[PDB]
């Protein structure tokens, strides 16, 4: 429990060590011809004293739950991260040259294959708010000692998902974080705009509510003694390097980022860098404290089916809010996070009856995302983030880089379409299935109904991946029996009869625009196949294929979004080609505008008036 | 101009002006059965000084490009901004009671069918750099003396981008900029994490490099005096007030964010409010000084012809920054813009050769978009942003309300797909045409060679709506003699024969791949037509369909993207239904890792030898 003073001797082992990781920093990406040695290199004696005297982790199991966490947020420096786990003994040294080889799993950043890899950077400025989701898990869920290091770029720090990080971590006073600053004064091409300004550094975290301390960053003496004391606060230890360090000629300039040495330059500086090598005896890691409570994985299941009745009107969001809740009660497991929009979403009702497992993260979406993703490394939580679905497109790249992470986190975005009226097409999600659609891990559900909404929670829960629930404001029927069984990847044929004349597929107000079109056609002696996707990723392609031939091979897919990357494109994907099969699509063709909900489905030419027409139409 | 220190009875008028915005929000949003009036009643205040004080602007035309700008960047405020333009005379005031109905344009949040509003708003956090955008635009390119104020909400400050925008405006020393936070204390559903702790507002605000005053919100003199004084750096305008100011029993409590009062209440308000209502008099707008410059808006054209030959190698990155250098010299409204990877995007080319035109807009590509929307408003510039394609999913939110604001603006995305090799795939865009053909007015242009590429950055720049470049980092060949026209929604056939027993359609490296797999098939006395779409949207349909009508009806897209959203569902939509039509699809299936270029390709299907197969296959299946 106390710091350990380190001696000399230690002190001189920990340079030795950075020495050594600089070498391999060097080696690897002249190897590989690609890399960022210098980016490496002003982090040397930072991973040498976190790796070798500050943390606390099993060296043999990387992902052991009691570990403390290390996130490199400044993933460029990818092989010194390999180069530790390398020094730590569990990674070969032969294999830290293999860097960026299609032979290799040391890929060019950091990625989950790898076992000291939990979450996926190389993008900036999403590193911190993992490893929020990760202390806040240690403090509040875990409840656990273990602590959370990120090390980040001072270029990355102009990203503005950091700074909600820093507000969120002093928020919610996660005093186990600790950011390290590499202040090595450059960016990609420029000078980073504060450069060793580290007093304007200073004055930014401690604004934000951190403890701060500036250090020189090449000082494992300083480096020691700043990790050493744990604060009440999130700390900041802003340390002052030089991009390059230790290169001779390279140390401090432009020009850098990014290009490996060449051979010949390569063996002269590590020949001088080796100079200054006292020893070759490595410093062992020291383990953890075993104290993370043991997890169930086992599937998860609502405490009873749902208790709807058909006839009844609730819009999905509404049952989104009550079917987590309910969730809520059948595992510990199941946490809430949401960006001040509950009342909207419904996840209130979860926030009513579990309010230790709900997290209110604010307007901050991109932070969001990236405590979800954290929360869910190491299998610890299962977690469900809400806001609008327009919102989402504000964390596009979290969502991105949390599939890239292999990462289990659930999504609900309410508010799609035009459907939502009269606030406008800022707030109305149209574009949410091409972005969750082109996420490669996805499963978008699309419930129609309160029934399909909780079941969908309930598949979304026991889905790996990155799950999307698309809820809508619209009070629509209930139109499944509480008893109906749901699947990924089944639709549900919900009207049909031997003489229908074109499967008709609608997803949530559409579905039921759909239904009311095919009243309207009764009175013309029309009948229409209503076909439900329930998941849009993947599509039951089987029966909107068999739906179809029993049409006269006529599909009309109906949808409240662009016509891009949505349910239509979906649909004609899938059966492009296929004998005597047709596809009209109805969809929104512009940016909308205000108006009532019935009127802007009619507007933007997807209500059951321009449904009907459109059967009319195909018909003749 | 001097400061005007008011008088009393211009004090007075001012409060009557803010208590008259009052009433119209609440009449407007309970007319309408939905809207903000909270949100509109803490900002009266700020709005009647403003509006009837420190601003100068043309009353009877808003855009004018004279005038000082205002961004209300707590966009469901818009009723108390439709109120201020009533109140200056431009707007009917009978008109305000139509908020929110399909017969309006007073629509919910803020949009530029109002003449009125430059950026739409009402996803939170993005006003400001709008504004910073207006701001640098007024102080460097414009070099003119108007001014630009932004209102922000307290929770929406909770938005990184806001604080990126913070940044920028230190960095470039905006001293023309005002941002004006509504310190209300309350969010949508809860208090704002720092209610009224006005002193880490300020903290923060000057730790970021802004003058911060701490003000009474409610006070016309502070804001009146807070206004009046300019600075040597941006100044953050810190208002304490409180959500539903006025509003009796409202007044600083939750549970009514986004609540309209219903008719009953809101007529027992307003005649309370209008009790504290001395005069009826209004007061006048004052215009600005008019130091704008005038713009020239004609079609830009390209000095010369592009100097490639076919043969030569190039990558389209680095013809994008040739081709942007080359245009600068066409057109003084071009500028460029970037996120600290201009030597890996070749913006660095133009910033060399124009560098009072190239904005560094740091690794903050949420900011970078929004300055290129305030640059372009007004038309005042005509902004070509870049990063690596993959980065521009940081910004989608603000690309999609950039569409929302019927912006003009222009990106290029490089590094696109797994071609880029070694770095792995959190560099690899295999999202972003999916990702930009789901934005409503864009044209998404994917060159295939640095000709292309040259045609496709004139064509964006006499493009309106959300223009995106797709740039790759091979080395392929050129292609097309430089005398090649070029339009939007126009495919080339690159490679065709009377024997081609299929269409393949390809772009950027793998429309080299498809190339390639064309002589390897020929030794197999197989030929192939080879389309390049040119544009992703808008696909070229019928020149895609005569093509596939010449190739026995079969069509194979391969693309260096994921399959949801891209070339082949775009193709797959085309042309589904059309009797004896086929499409077959080759691309990215799954989250890619680390190789060189044609290892990956070969690894995820879209190289030579996987669409050469893929010819067979189709041949012989048949
Ligand atoms: C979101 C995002 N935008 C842009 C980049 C491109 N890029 C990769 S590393 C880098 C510079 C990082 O500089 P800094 O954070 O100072 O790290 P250093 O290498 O100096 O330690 C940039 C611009 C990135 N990877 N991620
Ligand atoms: C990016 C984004 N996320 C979420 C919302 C949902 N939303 C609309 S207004 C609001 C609260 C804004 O509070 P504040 O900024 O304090 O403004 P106030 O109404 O108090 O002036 C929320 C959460 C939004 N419009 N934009
Ligand atoms: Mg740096
Ligand atoms: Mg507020
Ligand atoms: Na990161
Ligand atoms: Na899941």
């Amino acid at each position: 429990e106390s710091y350990h003073k380190p001696d000399q001797q230690k002190l001189q082992a920990l340079k030795d060590t950075a020495n050594r990781l600089r070498i391999s920093s060097i080696q690897a990406t002249t190897a590989a011809g690609s890399g960022h040695p210098t980016s490496c290199c002003s982090a040397a004696e930072i991973m040498a004293v976190l790796f070798f005297h500050t943390m606390r982790y099993k060296s043999q199991d990387p992902r052991n739950p009691h570990n403390d966490r290390f996130v490199l947020s400044k993933g460029h420096a990818a092989p010194i991260l390999y180069a530790v786990w390398a020094e730590a003994g569990f990674l070969a040294e032969a294999e830290l040259l293999n860097l960026r080889k299609i032979s290799s799993d040391l890929d060019g950043h950091p990625v989950p294959k790898q076992a000291f890899t939990d979450v996926a950077t190389g993008s900036l400025g999403q590193g911190l708010g993992a490893a929020c989701g990760m202390a806040y898990t240690g403090k509040y869920f875990d409840k656990a000692s273990y602590r959370v290091y990120c090390l980040l770029g001072d270029g990355e720090l102009s990203e503005g998902s950091v700074w909600e990080a820093m507000a969120f971590a002093s928020i919610y006073k996660l005093d186990n974080l600790v950011a390290i600053l590499d202040i090595n004064r450059l960016g990609q091409s420029d000078p980073a705009p504060l450069q060793h300004q580290m007093d304007i550094y200073q004055k930014r975290c401690e604004a934000f509510g951190w403890h701060a301390i500036i250090v020189d960053g090449h000082s494992v003496e300083e480096l020691c003694k700043a990790f050493g004391q744990a604060k009440h606060q999130p700390t900041a230890i802003i340390a002052k390097t030089f991009k390059g360090r230790g290169i001779t000629g390279v140390e401090d300039k432009e020009s850098w980022h990014g290009k490996p040495l060449p051979k010949n330059m390569a063996e002269q500086i590590i020949q001088e860098i080796y100079s200054q090598i006292q020893s070759k005896k490595k410093i062992l890691a020291t383990p953890p404290q075993e104290d993370a409570p043991s997890v169930d994985i086992a599937n998860i299941r609502m405490p009873s089916l749902p208790s709807y009745k058909v006839g009844d009107k609730i819009a999905t969001r509404k049952a989104y809010g009550q079917a987590l809740a309910k969730l809520g009660h059948a595992s510990d497991r199941i946490i809430a996070l949401d960006g001040d929009t509950k009342n909207s979403t419904f996840s209130e009702i979860f926030k009513k009856e579990h309010p230790d497992r709900f997290i209110e993260c604010y307007i901050a979406e991109q932070n969001m995302v990236s405590i979800a993703v954290g929360c869910a490394t190491r299998n610890r939580e299962v977690p469900f983030c809400s806001t609008f679905a327009a919102f989402f497109t504000r964390a596009f790249d979290q969502i991105r880089m949390a599939a890239i992470s292999e990462s289990n986190i659930n999504l609900c975005g309410s508010h799609c379409g035009v459907s939502i009226g009269e606030d406008g097409p800022s707030q109305m999600a149209l574009e949410d299935l091409a972005m969750f659609r082109s996420v490669p891990t996805s499963t978008v559900f699309y419930p129609s109904d309160g029934v399909a909404t909780e079941k969908a929670v309930e598949l979304a829960a026991n889905t790996k991946g990155i799950c999307f629930i698309r809820t809508s404001r619209p009070e629509n029927a209930i139109i499944y029996n509480n008893n109906e069984d749901f699947q990924v990847g089944q639709a549900k044929v919900v009207l049909k009869s031997k003489d229908d004349q074109v499967t008709v597929i609608g997803a949530g107000v559409t579905l039921h625009e759909a239904l009311a079109a095919a009243e309207l056609l009764k009175k013309e002696k029309i009948n229409i196949r209503v076909l439900d996707p329930f998941t849009i990723k993947p599509l039951d392609r089987k029966l909107i294929l068999d739906s179809a031939r029993a049409t006269k091979g006529r599909i009309l897919t109906v949808e409240d979004h662009y016509y891009e990357g949505g349910i239509g494109e979906a649909v004609s994907s899938a059966v492009v080609g296929e004998p005597g099969i047709t596809v009209t699509h109805l969809a929104v063709n512009r940016v909308p505008r205000s108006g009532k909900p019935a009127e802007l489905l009619k507007m933007f030419g997807i209500d059951r008036d321009a449904i009907a027409q459109a059967v009319r139409g195909l018909i003749t």
